[PDB]
This record gives C-alpha cells, sequence and structure tokens, in this order.
C-alpha cells in the first residue's frame, strides 16, 4: 500500500493511466498543432477562446514567428503579443470606429456619402469596355450610404478580384495609383450600382476616411483613443514603421509554395512600409492578444467601445432576401475564394455590420450557431464571435495564400474542441 509521507499517487501501470484520464477534445487538438509545426506544415500559430463569464480564457502559441533564423541561429517564437499583420481583420476595427461616429451623433447609417465622400460620390461605374477596347465608364444610379459601405452593397470591388478591374489594372488605368509598392484602395471606380449586388471591396478604406473627416482626426490617432485606451492596447496601430519596439519582435509573413507546399520566407511590402494614408480595411498590426481584447470587449457587451445596443447591431442580417439569396450564390460557388474559412462550404448566411453571420448552425449543437459573426484576414487569420454558444474565437496565423488547407484544417480542429468542452 502507500508510502508514509507521500502523496498516494500511481505506482504501477495499470494505477497511473488510470490517474491519468484519457485525452480530451483540447488536448488532442493541441497535438494537432505541435505536429503541424514540428512536420513543417505551418511556422506557428495563436489560438485564443474567451467566454463571457471568465470561466473560459485559453491562449495557446505554437512553433515560430518567422521561417528566418535570428542572430543566434534559433527560429524566434511567435506569442500573445508578437506585432502581426492583421491584414483584412482591419475591417472589424473600422466598422466599430464608424458605429462609434454614429454614435456620438456625427453619421447616420443610411445617409449618403455625397456630404462626407464627394469624391467617393463622383466617382463612375465601370461597365465592361468598347468594341474597340476602351474603358467605357458611366454615372451611378443610385446614392451610396454609409450602410452599403460597412456591408459590402456599394457597387465597390477590389482590383485583384473582379475580372473588369483585373483589366483596368492590365491597360494601364492605374499604374500611378501606388505608393511604396502600395496600391492605392481610393483609386478604382465601382464595378455596380449601390444595392445592386453584395461584392467585396474597399468599401472600409472609405468608410475609414468619412471617419477621419467627421471626427477631423486621422485614423491612427482616432484608432488609439477609441479603440485602444479604453481596452488598454499599446501595441496596435496602423504606423507600425514608427514604432521601434514593435519592429523588433514582429512576425514575418510566410507564404506556401504552391509547388511543394513548402514554406517561405515572403517579404511582404506590408511589412516594409506603411503607406502615408491610413486604409481602414487592411492596415492595422496587432498581437493577438489586444485583437482578442476587441472581441472579448463585443462578446461582454461592456460599453466599453459601443454600447450593448449598437453591438447587436452588428450581428442582424442587414441584407433583403434578394441580396442575401445573391450573397450565397456567389459564396457557395466560390470555394476558390472561401470568405467563411473554415465554415462549411455551403451555408445559409447573411452580412451583418463587420462580417458574415451564420443563419443556421454549423453543425447543430457541436459548433457554431446560428447569429454567430465572423470574418478574417489575408494571412489566415480568422476571428468569430458567437453569442447563442457565450464564446468568441480567434486562429491566428501570418501564412499566405488565404485559404490554405492545412490551417483551415487545424482552425477547424481548434473550434470543435473548444465548443465540444467549453460552449455553454
Ligand atoms: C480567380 C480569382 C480568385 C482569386 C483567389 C485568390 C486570390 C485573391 C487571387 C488573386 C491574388 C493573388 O495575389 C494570388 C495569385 O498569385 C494566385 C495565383 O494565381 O496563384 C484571386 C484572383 O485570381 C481572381
Ligand atoms: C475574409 C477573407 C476574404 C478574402 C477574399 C478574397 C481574398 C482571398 C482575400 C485575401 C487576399 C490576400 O491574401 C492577398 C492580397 O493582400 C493581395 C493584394 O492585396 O493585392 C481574403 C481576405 O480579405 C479575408
Amino acid at each position: 500500500h502507500h508510502s508514509s509521507g507521500l502523496v498516494p499517487r500511481g505506482s504501477h501501470m495499470g494505477s497511473i493511466i488510470d490517474a491519468a484520464a484519457a485525452a480530451g477534445p483540447v488536448v488532442l487538438m493541441e497535438t494537432a498543432f505541435r505536429k503541424a509545426v514540428e512536420s513543417r506544415q505551418i511556422p506557428g500559430a495563436v489560438i485564443m477562446a474567451r467566454d463571457a463569464s471568465g470561466n473560459l480564457n485559453y491562449t495557446r502559441c505554437f512553433g515560430a514567428r518567422t521561417v528566418r533564423r535570428d542572430e543566434n541561429n534559433q527560429l524566434p517564437p511567435l506569442q500573445v503579443d508578437t506585432p502581426c499583420r492583421l491584414a483584412s481583420a482591419t475591417k472589424l476595427l473600422t466598422t466599430i470606429m464608424v458605429l462609434q461616429c454614429m454614435e456620438r451623433g456625427l453619421v447616420d447609417l443610411d445617409e449618403t456619402v455625397d456630404r462626407l465622400l464627394p469624391d467617393l460620390s463622383a466617382m463612375p461605374v465601370l461597365e465592361g469596355f468598347d468594341d474597340a477596347g476602351n474603358a467605357r465608364l458611366r454615372e451611378r444610379r443610385g446614392k451610396i450610404t454609409l450602410r452599403h459601405l460597412l456591408t459590402h452593397t456599394s457597387g465597390l470591388s477590389y482590383v485583384f478580384l473582379h475580372p473588369l478591374l483585373r483589366e483596368y489594372m492590365a491597360q494601364g488605368y492605374l499604374q500611378s495609383a501606388e505608393k511604396f509598392g502600395i496600391q492605392s484602395r481610393l483609386a478604382p471606380p465601382a464595378v455596380n450600382d449601390p444595392g445592386a449586388e453584395w461584392i467585396y471591396g474597399t468599401n472600409l478604406d472609405w468608410a475609414g476616411k468619412l471617419v477621419e473627416r467627421a471626427t477631423g482626426l486621422d485614423l491612427e490617432q482616432y484608432l488609439q483613443e477609441n479603440i485602444c485606451a479604453p481596452l488598454g492596447i499599446t501595441d496596435m496601430t496602423f504606423k507600425l514603421q514608427q514604432r521601434p519596439d514593435m519592429l523588433a519582435r514582429r512576425a514575418d509573413q510566410t507564404h506556401r509554395n504552391s509547388a511543394d507546399g513548402r514554406l517561405r520566407y515572403d517579404d511582404s511590402v506590408y511589412f516594409r512600409a506603411d503607406g502615408e494614408e491610413c486604409f481602414g480595411g487592411q492596415g492595422v498590426f496587432s498581437s493577438p492578444g489586444s485583437y482578442m481584447k476587441v472581441l472579448h470587449s463585443l462578446l461582454k457587451r461592456d460599453g466599453l467601445l459601443l454600447q450593448p445596443q449598437t453591438v447587436d447591431l452588428m450581428f442582424q442580417p442587414a441584407l433583403e432576401p434578394r441580396l442575401e439569396e445573391q450573397m450565397n450564390q456567389h459564396m457557395d460557388a466560390s470555394p476558390h475564394i472561401n470568405y467563411g474559412g473554415p465554415m462549411p462550404m455551403v451555408l445559409r448566411r447573411s452580412f451583418g455590420l463587420g462580417g458574415i453571420i451564420a443563419l443556421e448552425d454549423l453543425d447543430g449543437e457541436n459548433w457554431r450557431r446560428k447569429g454567430s459573426l465572423t470574418f478574417g484576414g489575408g494571412p489566415n487569420i480568422v476571428w468569430q464571435i458567437d453569442p447563442k454558444a457565450g464564446l468568441c474565437t480567434l486562429a491566428f496565423f501570418q501564412l499566405e495564400p488565404w485559404n490554405d488547407p492545412v490551417c483551415r484544417d487545424l482552425t477547424r480542429t481548434f473550434e470543435h474542441a473548444i465548443y465540444a468542452q467549453y460552449q455553454q
């Protein structure tokens, strides 16, 4: 029997295997991440989950912030406080900033953008090309409103995404609309009328300009005063190159080679230059920890960023049946883009203010629920907030291209495991 003075413990294989309970979902999931790093499938990742109550506050960091060895021949770790490129995960921040302007009476969401963005209002709609091949433009039908910008229903697209605009760049209309290797998000014309269709575009870059003009502050200052300060965030910024402390610790971008699935250093323009202008659709750097602070505040409805009622509005389906149907047809037919990331590839969705809303449970009682809000950023960053489950989660990588199968699979296992053990 037991040993005098010593805590009773396992003393043979049977009793040690019974004293240590079988591996739960979360433990098994963490093994997958470690194996992915060990086998060089990913450089690293940070995964974070929080509930409203505080009972759940889970942060795990795996692997490295880069594939470039440091001065000591080591690969430095990806940490919860590592400065990372958020890319389109910036869009949530900019959305919150617009809603703050609305709360303070500076703007109305259904107001036309003419007053603050007359430069946008004056922009034409691109409608194919001539029989010869000249650029064919026309005047916009109807007015763009702030709500159209927040829901990507303005008619604006992205140059890399839409065929007409890809041809626009190829024909040379946007050659001088770049700075330090970063293309302007304000130069290109619209590809449809507001209200006509859901189209992913430069809407939040325009929405950012609107904030700057409505407040008389640049977006960086507005961000610091209105998002960072209230949450005690000191490392979230549009202006990475002016923060030598963050520069010393920042992640490098990694790219997966199309040919052999191998990881390589990606010398990304975004890590060497900020751009003079703060682009609200993409330009923020922060750590995973700081981003979670934002998500968690929204989940708590604590009133630090927005009134609880304004946060509730973000989660309400914003599209009328016609656009809702068109958005789902577009997304279901575009698994090569996959805006929804880890979500099932066919799902009934809508768009709120700040992201995609699930209009059905993803897998009954096992995963994200109806009413959950989600979006992401290019380097395989995925965030979601699920008020019914009482959870919000964040899967943070610094790996392009977007929609990497290894990252998506890992992100799914992460979420499934967290929901299995901690959803309520
Ligand atoms: C066909 C459309 C789908 C796309 C899917 C993912 C990316 C965003 C594409 C363009 C971005 C570009 O930087 C990535 C390309 O190098 C992809 C490739 O051709 O290997 C985009 C474009 O190819 C247009
Ligand atoms: C929610 C996600 C939706 C997207 C839709 C189309 C693209 C695949 C986006 C990522 C593009 C990004 O990886 C590459 C761009 O930085 C290239 C460029 O800016 O020209 C993606 C990201 O914006 C996040």
